[PDB]
């Protein structure tokens, strides 16, 4: 199946999914100078405080942080949508090194690692259907870079032990996503794709401007995670982002000056 290595990777999935050379292709790079302001965006509402994790799954590209989605428990509302959007998972890319592993970039800089908050427009009932949708998901992106530890980060890095390969999961309750978040909201914003196969042209994409930082040491545990099944030959979990694509027929607009 597809992934990142040389034989599999990004620049391959065009042949079992055309939809890779798409109209409205994610990531992208996002140019500060070339974004614009937008008057007409209302203000972003992240309302997690009920939110319910599960559990952490290592699916062998990346591992989710799975949420309760038959409520509006954890959703995103305002900025650019319309209508109410649940949170589903979370999940990261993440690099070998520090210098690589976002999936944006920012005035062609990479960060060193980007979580992805997902979430599913509630009028189309439930994610499969969701996805089928132009509106159908709105993705939260944070940017991280190394410096000092982001602890709201720990308890997920001290599970990734028991998740180390494709497949596995554990029980993951009571996580706060909030700890997640960097101070401001301030964003940009445009309409995209998964990054992953299918590539589904279903997502508005809300990135923030302001980086968390995290750890060496916490960085280094996500890189400890292996791509293959146990029993199978150890491939280290790393390089998991899909390189920017075309921006094309579309305009990154900004919810700050
Ligand atoms: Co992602």
């Amino acid at each position: 199946h597809w992934g990142y290595g040389k034989h599999n990777g990004p620049e391959h999935w065009h042949k079992d999914f055309p939809i890779a050379k798409g109209e409205r292709q994610s990531p992208v790079d996002i140019d500060t100078h070339t974004a614009k302001y937008d008057p007409s965006l209302k203000p972003l509402s992240v309302s997690y405080d009920q939110a319910t994790s599960l559990r952490i799954l290592n699916n062998g590209h990346a591992f989710n942080v799975e949420f309760d989605d038959s409520q509006d428990k954890a959703v995103l509302k305002g900025g650019p949508l319309d209508g109410t959007y649940r949170l589903i998972q979370f999940h990261f890319h993440w690099g070998s090194l520090d210098g690589q592993g976002s999936e944006h970039t920012v005035d062609k800089k990479k960060y060193a690692a980007e979580l992805h908050l997902v979430h599913w427009n509630t009028k189309y009932g439930d994610f499969g259907k969701a996805v089928q949708q132009p509106d159908g998901l709105a993705v939260l992106g944070i940017f991280l870079k190394v410096g000092s530890a982001k602890p709201g980060l720990q308890k997920v890095v001290d599970v990734l032990d028991s998740i180390k390969t494709k497949g596995k999961s554990a029980d993951f309750t009571n996580f706060d996503p909030r700890g997640l978040l960097p101070e401001s909201l301030d964003y940009w914003t445009y309409p995209g794709s998964l990054t992953t196969p299918p590539l589904l042209e279903c997502v508005t994409w809300i990135v923030l401007k302001e980086p968390i930082s995290v750890s060496s040491e916490q960085v280094l545990k996500f890189r400890k995670l292996n791509f293959n099944g146990e029993g199978e030959p150890e491939e280290l979990m790393v390089d998991n982002w899909r390189p920017a694509q075309p921006l094309k027929n579309r305009q990154i607009k900004a919810s700050f000056k």
